């Protein structure tokens, strides 16, 4: 019995998606991630874990006159690459990095079936921007920023009050990743974290803080 995926409206054209999985040691763990919508079409950042959620969330969409254009994977991990699947098999476009592919087909998980690589990739030129910070959470996690809104997905990276699950993280890393993304992105009006609420800019010097303090006692 787990909570239904709920979407709610972020700011102008930015909606969030928040769906539910029991993940041992956390209880039930909520995970935000986007829908971006631009002129009758729809881009998922981040999908649901599970294929009936994702397709919740498609036909929500659907059902509202809009298009799914394709989704983009924040890193590996089932949280954000869980609809993959799903939409591979209705033919929506995909899109996760090399990185992320790569560690899908290691793990014996659907890739995407789109892939970029490189600092930043425009997903969609001049409204949707992935930045690759470098490795923190997982080795191939990236961030999504929205330069109209000035909204960040910053997925599972922004960790502003504790790192969370280490299994695949790179504690060494994760400070200059940190930094880098700090100064990136300084400018954010919303700071939007996977597993807790939204915030500001000041969720990004957080993070920088927790991964200070998570290196210097590893
Ligand atoms: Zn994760
Ligand atoms: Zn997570």
């Amino acid at each position: 019995s787990l909570p239904d995926l709920k979407i709610e409206k972020l700011d102008e054209g930015v909606y969030v998606h928040t769906s539910f999985e029991e993940v041992n040691g956390w209880g039930v763990v909520p995970k935000h991630g986007l829908v971006v919508l631009v002129n009758a079409e729809a881009y998922l950042i981040d999908t649901p874990f599970t294929a009936k959620d994702t397709e919740k969330l498609v036909t929500w969409f659907v059902e509202r006159g809009y298009k799914i254009k394709g989704s983009i994977s924040s890193h590996f991990h089932s949280e954000s690459t869980g609809g993959i699947e799903w939409l591979n098999s209705r033919s929506i476009p995909t899109y996760a990095s090399e990185l992320t592919n790569e560690l899908l087909k290691k793990d014996g998980k659907v890739q995407a079936t789109n892939s970029f690589s490189g600092v930043n990739y425009w997903l969609v030129k001049n409204k949707i921007e992935v930045f690759y910070p470098g490795p923190g959470h997982t080795p191939d996690n990236v961030v999504v920023w929205l330069p109209e809104r000035k909204i960040l997905f910053g997925g599972c990276f922004i960790k502003p009050y504790g790192l969370g699950n280490l299994g695949d993280a790179n504690i060494e890393a994760w400070p200059k990743s940190a930094k880098l993304l700090k100064s990136k992105y300084g400018k954010a009006k919303l700071v939007v974290p996977s597993h807790s609420e939204v915030g500001d800019a000041s969720l990004l010097k957080l993070t920088l803080e927790q991964a200070v303090k998570g290196l210097n006692e590893s």
